[PDB]
């Protein structure tokens, strides 16, 4: 059934919440059992909110391997992604290892640092060419190289050192800087955009390691970049977008994070995404 066709249907019936309650029985269920160990407590941002075992990101470390970060490996689009939580004060230095550790060239945070005057995660990026950070835990170095502000997202060349070898690389980070904490952007237009550049700065492509993606938990509105970017790609592999079926995508993508959308309003935004994105893909 043409998704736009599936989306009047649902929307002149009012059945959002049916449809997301569905998904939300039929997901995966698998253990998460090193998340849960005493050890671990302080990484975790939100004690509902795990890797499951068999997909979560290992730290190259005897002492402990563990962070709050999930491998999606989307086999038919032939794309993988890193999602993880915003960083906590004790895990920015996790957090900057496992970029380097899975050799990753693009950064994409989809929150602000302040939403509702609680942190919604840690400042783990430079705001000062002059003052780098230093990471002593993991034994790295950032610097801000450059910074490129626009009305509602900001893009910035970061210089990641291992300290250990004294190698470098660039890495982008990509900040959409106006998306409300368990909401929906302003309109699909500004999402897309963005969505457009973080493609063109090649930090999606097979030659690095996966893009790592990040909200305050990992889930929502990460869940929804994923799950448009792979869509869209699947239309462009068939350039057919009416074999695509995004409640089906969205279950596979749920074998390995739980909980990918949050809300009935974010699974409605990731289908008016994707029906105005295919606008540009089939040739516009
Ligand atoms: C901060 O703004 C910039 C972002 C990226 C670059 N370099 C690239 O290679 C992007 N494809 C340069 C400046």
């Amino acid at each position: 059934m043409e998704m736009e066709k599936e989306f009047e249907q649902i929307d002149k019936s009012g059945s959002w919440a049916a449809i997301y309650q569905d998904i939300r029985h039929e997901a995966s269920d698998f253990p998460s059992r090193v998340a849960k160990l005493p050890k671990n407590k302080n990484r975790n941002r939100y004690r509902d909110v795990s890797p499951f075992d068999h997909s979560r990101i290992k730290l190259h470390q005897e002492d402990n391997d563990y962070i709050n970060a999930s491998l999606i490996k989307m086999e038919e689009a032939q794309r993988s992604y890193i999602l993880t939580q915003g960083p906590l004060p004790n895990t920015v230095g996790h957090f900057w290892e496992m970029v380097w550790e899975q050799k990753s060239r693009g950064v994409v945070m989809l929150n602000r640092v302040m939403e509702k005057g609680s942190l919604k995660c840690a400042q783990y990026w430079p705001q000062k060419e002059e003052k780098e950070m230093i990471f002593e835990d993991t034994n790295l170095k950032l610097t801000l190289i450059s910074e490129d502000i626009k009305s509602y997202y900001t893009v910035r060349q970061l210089e990641l050192e291992n300290l250990t070898t004294q190698e470098t690389r660039e890495i982008l980070h990509f900040h959409y800087t106006t998306w409300p904490d368990f909401g929906v952007p302003e309109s699909p237009a500004s999402f897309l955009n963005f969505l457009f550049k973080v493609r063109e700065s090649g930090s999606l492509s097979p030659e690095h390691g996966p893009v790592v993606v990040h909200c305050s938990a990992g889930i929502g509105r990460s869940g929804t970049f994923c799950l448009a970017d792979t869509c869209l790609l699947l239309m462009d592999k068939r350039k057919d977008p009416s074999s695509v079926d995004i409640k089906k995508v969205l279950l596979e993508m749920r074998k390995f994070r739980m909980g990918l959308i949050q809300t009935a309003d974010q699974l409605r935004f990731s289908y008016l995404a994707v029906i105005e994105g295919a606008k540009f893909i089939m040739g516009d």
